[PDB]
């Protein structure tokens, strides 16, 4: 059901998570992720970058479908302000 190509996206979600990890919560609110999920992850995890972003990133990744590829998130994150993760996925792809 979710993006079957989660393997490639998961690699990008890994370098970017440990880099701008807190900015996914910022993007999660923009993506209108389940408010209930944020309530549990935020309250349960007061300082875990991995714990808060993973749940919020999981729901966003499922709704992305074709946008589950980096071209989707890298285009959006860098155009707005997340140049940090853009540089990460960028050098990873070499191009």
């Amino acid at each position: 059901a979710a993006p079957p190509g989660e393997a490639y996206l998961q690699v990008a979600f890994d370098i970017v998570c440990d880099n701008v990890g807190r900015d996914w919560k910022r993007l999660a609110r923009e993506l209108k992720v389940s408010e209930a999920k944020m309530d549990g992850i935020e309250e349960k995890y007061p300082r875990s970058l991995s714990e808060r972003v993973r749940e919020s990133l999981k729901v966003w990744k499922n709704a992305e479908k074709k946008n589950a590829s980096v071209a989707g998130l890298v285009k959006a994150l860098r155009t707005c302000r997340l140049n940090l993760v853009a540089d990460l996925v960028e050098e990873a792809q070499e191009s």
